[PDB]
């Protein structure tokens, strides 16, 4: 069982971290076996190291991060609406997912699910 | 795989089929087999009449139900954020929760699991 303060607690770290660009600081909100899988339909992306890699590469550009809502949080699980928003060559892009994260009893995060399709990024 | 056109449809007719007390509006657009976790955590309600069960106990009382952003839909699936409001003995109640649909290649919703927790209740 997971404090639903607790769980909410990491979605803000995790937005943090992305603002922050701090790689080593959102990797570890992770269980060593946790998986992202963003957006949904990629093959699911398994184990630490894919992982860090991934959020490697979602990082190579500055990053604005924001719920857009307030995080829902029951049982093990949290679901989260936010905007990724981005500069390149001149050009702006807001990306706006619903994110699904499952925790395990250590503490961490199992499974990430970010749900977005064309419709969802704007400029 | 499923169009995001046809997904964000379904759960516009969902939503309108909750504000219209409409039950075999929000039942057919599941498939038999299909099961609803509502809130996350309880039994899954497994097949139509379960689930036909779960929504005729959900509109016990006049429903405002709304979706409170743009939907995301993708691969076989949907998320939404939205609010579902009722009165009773005088005390309003707004519930908040995100949902997520599943599908199959028929256009028919598999999964759904609305997922809410207490911080996301408001009474008073």
């Amino acid at each position: 069982m997971n404090t639903p303060e607790h769980m909410t607690a990491v979605v803000q770290r995790a937005v943090a971290a992305l603002n922050a660009g701090d790689l080593d600081g959102i990797v570890a909100l992770f269980a060593d076996d946790a998986t992202v899988e963003d957006p949904v339909g990629s093959e699911p992306r398994s184990g630490t190291a894919a992982i860090r890699e991934f959020f490697a590469n979602s990082l190579k550009l500055p990053l604005a991060v924001e719920l857009t809502q307030e995080v829902r949080a029951v049982a093990n699980e949290a679901a989260f609406a936010f905007t990724v928003s981005f500069e390149y060559q001149g050009r702006k892009t807001v990306v706006a997912p619903i994110a699904h994260f499952r925790f395990n009893g250590a503490g961490k995060v199992v499974s990430m699910r970010a749900l977005f399709g064309e419709k969802n990024i704007h400029a």
